């Protein structure tokens, strides 16, 4: 009974990209980095070229599609458009940073407060606009956040993510209770996920229940442990997470709350995440050319334009 879907897909000619590098590669298939060069538009506009290694994959390469083609918020990731090859591509905003989980790792010494707690602002706004257009991530965690910059990240990955009716390798350690048992999959299912993915924030990537077989983590969750407190969490931060870890789902905070919290925190930083060495941190994001030039691994990057900016 929803608004009839007016998305455009775009349908991209696969002539007028060059795919650079590998990012990623798995039995799902491979991303390359790339640029795309729209015939006689004079931009060049850095991607992720998504693809497979087969009616079966384009069948589920499709439905990622329809899921990005209709979603639109600066939090989520960015679906430019598809190429007819053998096997389908999906074109994407390039993110330069990675995912958000390799990115703290790497930074772990010099992330500090302002931006942890940013990022679980946008991480919230991103997955509460998916609630407003009924749809369940069902896969949320840091590795499927990527980072246009350190100030600027966007949920991704949508390859499980499903309309909801307040109904339905799956990853175990980031899954409600009721999922885990029983299949089901609501909104309140996401914060869950929620709170484990600000878990791994908070601990500057550490995996969760770690050693532990997910056969055993069910049992776990009904005996009522959960992930323990965080060395830089104050008790506001810590209980929040406790909170997306409840039983009864309809107890777990909304994302439009969870937003309004993070956001009073990250207006007094040190005052929620106790951090050595706060106030002399510093992230590095060029913007410039000259950044664009090294990562496309291109000597002209003059009309570069990332896709945020690129509109039709
Ligand atoms: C998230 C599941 S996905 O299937 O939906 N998916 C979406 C994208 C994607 N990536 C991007 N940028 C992107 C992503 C990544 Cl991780 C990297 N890393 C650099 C560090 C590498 N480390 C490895 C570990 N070592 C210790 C250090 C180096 C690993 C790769 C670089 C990137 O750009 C420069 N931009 C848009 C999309 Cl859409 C993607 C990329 C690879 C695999 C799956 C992917």
């Amino acid at each position: 009974g929803e608004a009839p879907n007016q998305a455009l897909l775009r349908i991209l000619k696969e002539t007028e990209f060059k795919k650079i590098k590998v990012l990623g590669s798995g039995a799902f298939g491979t991303v390359y980095k790339g640029l795309w060069i729209p015939e006689g538009e004079k931009v060049k506009i850095p991607v992720a070229i998504k693809e497979l290694r087969s009616p079966k994959a384009n069948k589920e390469i499709l439905d990622e599609a329809y899921v990005m083609a209709s979603v639109d918020n600066p939090h989520v990731c960015r679906l430019l458009g598809i190429c007819l090859t053998s096997t389908v591509q999906l074109i994407m905003q390039l993110m330069p940073f990675g995912s958000l989980l390799d990115y703290v790792r790497e930074h772990k010494d010099n992330i500090g407060s302002q931006y942890l707690l940013n990022w679980c602002v946008q991480i919230a706004k991103g997955m509460n606009y998916l609630e407003d257009r009924r749809l369940v991530h069902r896969d949320l965690a840091a590795r499927n956040v990527l980072v246009k910059t350190p100030q600027h990240v966007k949920i991704t990955d949508f390859g499980l993510a499903k309309l909801l009716g307040a109904a339905a390798k799956v990853p175990i350690k980031w899954m409600a209770l009721e999922s885990i048992l029983h299949r089901i999959y609501t909104h309140q299912s996401d914060v869950w996920s929620y709170g484990v993915t600000v878990w791994e924030l908070m601990t500057f990537g550490s995996k969760p229940y770690d050693g532990i077989p997910a056969s055993e983590i069910s049992s776990i969750l009904e005996k009522g442990e959960r992930l323990p407190q965080p060395p830089i969490c104050t008790i506001d931060v810590y209980m929040i997470m406790v909170k997306c870890w409840m039983i009864d789902a309809d107890s777990r905070p909304k994302f439009r709350e969870l937003i309004i919290e993070f956001s009073k925190m990250a207006r007094d930083p040190q005052r929620y995440l106790v951090i050595q060495g706060d106030e002399r941190m510093h992230l590095p994001s060029p913007t410039d050319s000259n950044f664009y030039r090294a990562l496309m691994d291109e000597e002209d990057m003059d009309d570069v334009v990332d896709a945020d900016e690129y509109l039709i």
